[PDB]
C-alpha cells in the first residue's frame, strides 16, 4: 500500500537521522541562542498529523495561538550524492490568552501533503490512519525514538491545534 | 503498491518545487566568470536510479571518475511547517583519463534506499520489481508534468563489477547536449 511505504520512508529517510542529533540541536538552542526570560524549548519533536492530510505551510494559519519563535541549530549530512543535506526543524510558542504556555519544536508529517494532493476522501482518511498505524509500529521498535518524538494524530470536525499540542506538551513534564 | 507512493511522493515533494526554479539556478552559477572556466553546468538535473537500489552516500564512492566540484545556490521554500526547508544540490565534474569530459547536477533518486532498507535482508526480485515500477511510474509523472520541461534527466541500469557510472552519464549528457 501507498502510506506504507510513505511511513516507512519518513522513519528511514527523516526521522531515523535527526531524532539521534535531535536532544543535542536543542540542548545547543536553550544553552547559547534562547534569549534569558524566553520558556525552555522541550525536549521531544512534535510531529501533527491531521487525518484530513491539510498540510498548510504555516502553522500560524492553522491556530494564531501557534507562533514561530526561532529555527533550531542545522544538521546535515551527505545522502544519495546531495553533499550536506540540511535538515532544519522551527521552534513555536503554543498561546494561552495572548501568553507562551508551552515551546516545542512542530511540524507536520511532510508525506500527508503527497496523500491529499492525490481517490476520494474517505480513502485518504484511510491511507492517513495507516501511515500513522505504521509510523507508529517502526518508532515503538526503533532505538532511535527514545520519548524524543510525539505524533499528534487528530482530526478537525470549534477546535483548537494549539491546546491539542499543549496537552501532549503538559504530559511529558510528568 | 509502495513504489507508487515513493514515486509520487518524490514529484509532489521535490521535483514539483525545485525543477520550476532549477535553470535559473544553473544559469546565475555559469554567470560567474570563474565557474564557467572551469566549465559550463549542463541544464538539466541527472537522476541516478540504480534498479538494484544500492545508494551510496558518496558519488566518487560509487566511481572515483565523478568527482564533487561544488553545490549550486541553494533554494528555500516554508514547507508542513517548516521555516526556509534548505533544497540543495551538487555540481559533478565526469572524467575521461584523467581529464573533464563534462560538469552537470547529479545525483541518486533517494526513495529508492527507502526500497534497499525494506528488503536488504521483501525479496532481491520484489525489490527489482518495485524498482522498475518507481522509474515507470515517475517517467510518467514527468512525460505528464509542466514542471519537467527538457530540465530533468532519469538514468535506470543495472550493474552487470566491470562497469563506469561515468561513462553512463556521460552517454545521457553527450545525448542532451
Ligand atoms: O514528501 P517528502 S518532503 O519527499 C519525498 C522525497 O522527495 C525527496 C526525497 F527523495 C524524499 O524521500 P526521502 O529522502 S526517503 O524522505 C522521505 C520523507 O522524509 C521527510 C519528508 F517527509 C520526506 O518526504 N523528510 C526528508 N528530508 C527532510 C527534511 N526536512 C523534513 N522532512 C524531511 N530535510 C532534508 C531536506 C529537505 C529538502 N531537500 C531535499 N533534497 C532532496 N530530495 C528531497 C528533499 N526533500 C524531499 N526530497
Amino acid at each position: 500500500s501507498v502510506a506504507h511505504g510513505l511511513a516507512w520512508s519518513y522513519y528511514i529517510g527523516y526521522l531515523r537521522l535527526i531524532l539521534p542529533e535531535l536532544q543535542a540541536r536543542i540542548r545547543t538552542y536553550n544553552q547559547h541562542y534562547n534569549n534569558l526570560l524566553r520558556g525552555a524549548v522541550s525536549q521531544r519533536l512534535y510531529i501533527l498529523l491531521p487525518l484530513d492530510c491539510g498540510v498548510p505551510d504555516n502553522l500560524s494559519m492553522a491556530d494564531p495561538n501557534i507562533r514561530f519563535l526561532d529555527k533550531l541549530p542545522q544538521q546535515t549530512g551527505d545522502h544519495a550524492g546531495i553533499k550536506d543535506r540540511v535538515y532544519s526543524n522551527s521552534i513555536y510558542e503554543l498561546l494561552e490568552n495572548g501568553q507562551r504556555a508551552g515551546t516545542c519544536v512542530l511540524e507536520y508529517a511532510t508525506p500527508l501533503q503527497t496523500l491529499f494532493a492525490m481517490f476520494s476522501r474517505e480513502d485518504r482518511l484511510e491511507q492517513a490512519k495507516l501511515f500513522c498505524r505504521t509510523l507508529e509500529d517502526i518508532l515503538a521498535d526503533a532505538p532511535e525514538s527514545q520519548n524524543n518524538c510525539r505524533l499528534i494524530a487528530y482530526q478537525e470536525p470549534s477546535f483548537s491545534l494549539s491546546q491539542e499540542v499543549l496537552r501532549h506538551l503538559r504530559q511529558e513534564e510528568k
